[PDB]
């Protein structure tokens, strides 16, 4: 474990990342896809032999050492708001249950269905909030990364708002 586990937030490329693991924003195929899965893609290509998984779901692949885990978030064109809210919170739970058993002391995750997945809405609060429900009975640091400069502040205010 960390000896006093975080939650911290970057604006930069999670290929980029100074964690122990990385969390792919995946689709259920195991495709090279598109945003944060095409950059993982393109840093990891060794992680994505049987990488597809079902929606809901995380299956780790090792790059060398380097455990990449492959969580599945709905795609909400496709999931009415019930039933993508089920498994967007599923799939951090599936993340916090390898997180464990890989007994890293840190990982980098992206927030998961808010991008091409969100179904053109805003779904930081909603995708957050599960990662929280998740991640909190873990003690590994763990460092969220996103592209925007809005987001950045929105996602720093909540996790200082609960410390
Ligand atoms: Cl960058
Ligand atoms: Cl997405
Ligand atoms: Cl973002």
């Amino acid at each position: 474990g960390a000896m006093a586990p975080s939650y911290r937030v970057k604006r930069m490329d999670i290929a980029k990342n100074d964690e122990e693991c990385v969390v792919n924003a995946a689709n259920p195929r195991g495709l090279p896809g598109d945003g944060v899965c095409k950059a993982v893609y393109k840093k990891w290509p060794e992680s994505f032999k049987n990488s597809a998984t079902p929606v809901g779901t995380a299956k780790t692949v090792m790059c060398g050492t380097y455990p990449v885990i492959h969580a599945v978030g709905p795609n909400f064109s496709n999931y009415t708001e019930s039933e993508g809210d089920r498994e967007l919170a599923a799939a951090y739970r599936e993340v916090a249950k390898e997180v464990t058993r890989l007994g890293v002391n840190s990982v980098a995750i992206p927030l998961l269905s808010t991008g091409v997945y969100s179904g053109g809405k805003d779904r930081l609060t909603q995708s957050l909030n599960h990662l929280f429900t998740a991640m909190d009975s873990t003690d590994a640091d763990v460092v969220i990364y996103c592209r925007d400069k809005e987001w950045e502040k929105k996602i720093s205010e909540a996790i200082q708002m609960r410390t």
